[PDB]
DNA sequence: ATATATATATATA
DNA sequence: TATATATATATAT
C-alpha cells in the first residue's frame, strides 16, 4: 500500500461567489422565467464547484413539464451553456435548477481520498467517484452494486472514470483480497496498468482471448459456488471470516473436491463491450447475461463501459441484471432512456460530470468525477509495480 | 407439528402518523389538488404498513385522466417521493390515491400467521404471503391457483418469498399430507432446507438430475391420474376424501391397502439457468405438468430471473394463471409475466403483485420477511422429529 | 393558450 | 417483419 500523498496534491479553490451575485443571479432567473408563461420565486441558493443548485419554489397551478421543457430556452437565455432541471428533490416541495459557473474548478482526486468514508471505509472494494454538487464527496461500494454500467459520448471522460475506479481499487487493497481482470479491446486506455500483481492476465486485447477470459470467470463463479456449498456458507464475506478463523484456531480447512487460503475479490473491467459484442456475437451477451445474474454472492463484480449508449449494445438482458448505472454526457433523451429509463443525462457538461444512480430503487445523484491523470496513474503502478512482482494465471485463456 | 413460538415475537409496532398528523396530510391534499385544474374532497383515510390509500371522491363533472396525468406533480408538491393513482376502486365511487409512506416498515412472519384466517385454515397448502394494502392478512391457498410463477430482479426479495411459502407449507402440514421436491440449480440458497422429513431426495443440484426429477413427477403424475380413473375419482381432494373412507374412518381398502398421495409443490429456484442450458424438452415436460396437475396432487413454484420470452414462453403463460411478480426493471418485463403494466413500479424487498386466478387483476402484497435463524430453529424441528423418507431412486 | 387526437418512430415478439 | 408503445405536432378548444 503507497500512501495518498504520491498523487497530485491540492491546488488553491476558488468560487462561492459574493451572496449579493447569488442574489443577483436569483432575481436575474425570477425574471426570465416570468417572462416566460411560468412564475416562480427562488427559495434557497446552493454554491456548489461546478454546478450552482437553485431551489425554486413553484405557485399554484404550475406544473413540472413546464420547467423541463424550456431548459433550452432558459440555458440560452441565463448566457450558459446547458442548464438542468431536476424534477425532485427528495424530501421538499421545491424544483432543483442547477446553473453552471463561470469558472469551473476541476475535481481533486486526493481531495476526494482524503475523506472519512474512504479511509474509514470497511469493505474491500470501494469506488470514489467524487463530489456531489456542493463538494460532499461520493465513495460508493462495489461489493453493494454489485455490477456497474458506465456510457457517455467521447470527450466526457469514460477512461477518466474508469481510471478513478481502478485507482480507487489500488489505493486500499492487497492482491489477496482485490484481484483484478482488465479487458481493454483497444490498446490505448487500460494499457498503462501492467505490471502491477493485482492482474491474473495480461491486458486482454483480442476478442478471442476476451470470451476466453469471460469463460475462465463463469469457471471460477462455478467452483467458488461449489466450494460455498460444500462449506455451507452463503457470501464471502461469510467465507473469508470462516477461513480465516480456521486458519487462526490451529486447525484450517480442506479441499472439499491441501489446504484452501482466503479467496480475492475479482473485479472484471471492461472497457469497450459495444465493441466486444460486435465482433464475437450473442455470445458475449449470454456470458455478460450469467455473470450479471450469479456472480454477486462469489465475489466477481463488472465495470462496464461503453461507447455508443443503443439498444445493439446495453440490451434488455444486460439492463435487467445490472441495475447500478453511471451515466455521463450523452447525446439525447433516447440515450439517457436507453441508459437510465429516464430522462436527465442529456443536460450535462461533460468532461467528469455523471449521474450516479444508486442501487435499488432510487434517484440520479449528480457526480463530478474525479480528474486522475497520466502521471498519478503512472506513478501509483510503478510504486504496485516496486512493491510486488507479478502473477499471472496462464490457463485463463 | 412445530409450535409457532420458534418464530421471532411480534414487536410492538411503531404505529407512527398520529389521527391530526394524516388530517392534515389529507387537508394539504385537498388544497394542492384544488390549486391545479381538478377539485376534490377527502372522503376516508386507510393507514397502513407501507403505503396509505387516501380515498378521495372528485368533483362534479372531473375525469380520473385529470388526475392521473396530474400524479407526478402532486407527488413533487407534497413532499413525498411518489403517488400511484388508482383508476377504480371496486364497489366503490371514489379514487384511490396511494402515498407511499417514509418509514418501510418491516413485517414480522408471526403477524401473518397468527390470523384467524391462517388457522381456521383446512387445506393442506396454504401460502403466507403477508399483509395487504391495508394492513390486514392475505392467506392465499395454493390449491385453488393452481400454479405460481416468481419473477423478479436481484434483491428485490425473492429468495424471502419462497422461504416463506416454504415455512407456510411446513408450519401447517405434516409429512403425510405434503411433500416437497425441491430443485435448486443454484447450489447455494436452499441447501438449508436439507435434513427435513418433507423431501423426495437430497436437494438437487445438476439440471440433468432435476430434469430426471421432473421425469419421474410426470410418471407420477401419470400413475396418479390412472389409479384416479380405476378408482372414479374426479380430483385430488376426492381422493383424499376416498383415504377418509380408508383407514381414517376404520374401514381399511386394498390396491388396485392404498395410503395418502401427498400433494407434491415442486419449488425451483431458477428455471432460467435450466431452460437456457438443457433446452426445451424440460419445457415440454413444464408444459405437460402446468396444463393437467391441478387434480392430479403435483404442483410448482417456479422462481426465475428473466421475465423474458428466452424462459417464460407462451407454452408456461397460459398455463400457470397465478403469477407472483416483485420488482422488475421494466414494463416489458411486466407484460411478459403480468401480461399488464404496473410491476416495476414497486417499493421493492418483498412488495410484490399477486395476481389471483379468475379476475386478471393485481392484488398487492407486501412480503414477510421470515430471517435465516428462524428457518434454521424450522429445520432443527423437523430434523427432530422425523428421519427423512425418500423415494430414493428419483435420481 | 393548451388538453386532445393523431401521424409517425423506435423497440420487441 | 408486423406491431405495441412513445414522442413530437396540428387543432380546436
Ligand atoms: N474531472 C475532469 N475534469 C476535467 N476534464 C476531465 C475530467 N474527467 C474527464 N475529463 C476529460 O475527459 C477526457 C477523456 O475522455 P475519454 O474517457 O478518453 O473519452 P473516450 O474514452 O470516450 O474517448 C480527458 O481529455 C479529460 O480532459
Ligand atoms: N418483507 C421484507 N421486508 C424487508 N426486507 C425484505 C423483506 N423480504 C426480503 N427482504 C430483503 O430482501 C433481501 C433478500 O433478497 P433475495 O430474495 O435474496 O433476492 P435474490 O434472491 O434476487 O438475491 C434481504 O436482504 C432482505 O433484507
Amino acid at each position: 500500500l503507497p500512501p495518498l500523498s504520491l498523487l497530485d496534491p491540492a491546488e488553491v479553490k476558488q468560487k462561492s461567489y459574493s451572496p449579493e451575485s447569488l442574489e443577483a443571479m436569483s432575481r436575474l432567473l425570477e425574471i426570465k422565467l416570468k417572462e416566460f408563461g411560468v412564475e416562480v420565486s427562488v427559495d434557497s441558493v446552493h454554491p456548489g464547484p461546478v454546478i450552482t443548485r437553485f431551489e425554486i419554489q413553484p405557485a399554484a397551478g404550475v406544473k413540472v413539464s413546464r420547467i423541463s421543457n424550456l431548459a433550452k430556452d432558459l440555458a440560452r437565455s441565463l448566457a450558459v451553456i446547458s442548464v438542468r432541471v431536476v424534477e425532485v428533490i427528495p424530501g421538499k416541495t421545491t424544483v432543483g435548477i442547477e446553473i453552471p459557473n463561470e469558472d469551473r474548478q476541476m475535481v481533486r482526486f486526493s481531495e476526494v481520498l482524503s475523506s472519512p468514508e474512504y479511509d474509514e471505509h470497511k469493505s474491500t472494494v470501494p469506488l470514489a467517484l467524487g463530489h456531489d454538487i456542493g463538494g460532499r464527496p461520493i465513495i460508493t461500494d462495489l461489493a453493494k452494486m454489485p455490477h456497474l454500467l458506465v456510457a457517455g459520448t467521447t470527450g466526457s471522460g469514460k477512461s477518466v472514470g474508469v481510471n478513478a475506479m481502478l485507482l480507487s481499487i489500488l489505493f486500499k487493497s492487497t492482491p489477496s483480497e482485490a484481484r483484478l481482470i482488465m479487458i481493454d479491446p483497444k490498446m490505448l486506455e487500460l494499457s498503462i496498468y501492467e505490471g502491477i500483481p493485482h492482474l491474473l492476465c495480461p491486458v486482454v486485447t483480442d476478442m478471442k482471448e476476451a470470451a476466453n477470459a469471460l469463460r475462465w470467470s463463469v469457471a471460477e463463479m462455478e467452483r467458488r459456488y461449489r466450494l460455498m456449498a460444500a462449506m455451507g456458507v452463503r457470501n464471502l464475506a461469510g467465507f473469508n471470516r470462516k477461513v480465516k478463523d480456521a486458519e487462526e484456531a490451529g486447525t484450517p480447512l480442506t479441499d472439499p473436491l491441501p489446504q484452501l487460503s482466503t479467496l480475492p475479490t475479482i473485479v472484471v473491467v471492461v472497457d469497450e463491450f459495444a465493441d466486444m459484442m460486435m465482433i464475437v456475437g450473442k455470445k458475449v451477451e449470454e456470458l455478460i447475461a450469467r455473470i450479471a445474474q450469479k456472480a454477486r454472492a462469489a465475489g466477481i463484480h463488472l465495470i462496464l463501459a461503453t461507447q455508443r449508449p443503443s439498444v445493439d449494445v446495453i440490451t434488455g438482458l444486460i439492463k435487467a441484471n445490472i441495475p447500478t448505472r453511471i451515466a455521463f454526457q450523452v447525446s439525447s433523451k433516447i440515450d439517457s432512456r436507453t441508459i437510465l429509463d429516464q430522462g436527465g443525462a442529456e443536460q450535462l457538461l461533460g468532461h467528469g460530470d455523471m449521474l450516479y444512480l444508486p442501487p435499488g430503487t432510487g434517484l440520479p445523484i449528480r457526480v463530478h468525477g474525479a480528474f486522475v491523470s497520466d502521471d498519478e496513474v503512472h506513478r501509483v503502478v510503478e510504486a504496485w509495480k516496486l512493491r510486488g512482482a507479478p502473477d499471472y494465471i496462464e490457463d485463463i485463456l
